[PDB]
């Protein structure tokens, strides 16, 4: 792909984070803490899952960023509507305002309803995310495998401003403590 030139500098929005997340001082890395991180509750925080949004809002144009997923067992990545539900249980689906892929139990899947099996030969250490607002497109690229396509959501109905979306996953196993990191441009 030739999307690299639409690179945007993404930072994480503390105020949206689940109360167990630890966001680095530079707002470029996030990991699951082993306890509540001593923050007040607010209506923005994701309550049920280890999720956080980027601070940036996109309503037009072409945007590209990269995320490091090294050594993680489980995570979700993509974009979502600014108006997504924060409290209680929900599925990741375009009907609920999410355009995502994930790793879970040694398989990669796209967040369609129902979910779609992904075909990845080289487990990725870094993921590239491309959004074309006007075209209604969200695409995912395997940076570890020369930028090979993972998945394209097309005919997307964004229906509002979009925010970068992250889930570091639970760490019940003791094997998923590693952070998500926004990679330098
Ligand atoms: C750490 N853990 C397994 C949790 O139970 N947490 C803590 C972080 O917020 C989400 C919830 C899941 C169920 O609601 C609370």
């Amino acid at each position: 792909h030739h999307h690299h030139h639409h690179m945007v500098h993404i930072t994480l929005d503390r105020n949206t984070a689940n109360s167990w997340l630890i966001i680095s001082k530079d707002r470029r890395q996030v990991r699951m803490g082993d306890t509540h991180q001593n923050v007040s509750d607010n209506k923005e925080r994701f309550s049920n899952y280890p999720m956080v949004l980027g601070a940036q809002r996109f309503s037009s144009g072409k945007m590209y960023w990269e995320v490091d997923v090294t050594q993680k067992e489980a995570w979700d990545l993509g974009v979502c509507r600014d108006s997504v539900q924060r409290k209680g249980q929900f599925s990741l689906s375009p009907e609920n305002g999410f355009w995502t892929i994930w790793l879970w139990q040694d398989s990669y899947e796209a967040g369609t309803s129902p979910q779609t099996t992904l075909h990845i030969q080289v487990p990725p250490c870094q993921i590239g995310i491309f959004v074309d607002y006007e075209a209604g497109v969200v695409s995912f690229y395997n940076i570890t495998d020369h930028g090979s396509l993972i998945y394209t959501f097309s005919e997307c109905v964004f229906a509002g401003p979009l925010r970068p979306f992250f889930n570091v996953g639970f760490n019940y196993s003791g094997g998923n403590a590693a952070p998500l990191k926004l990679c330098p441009l």
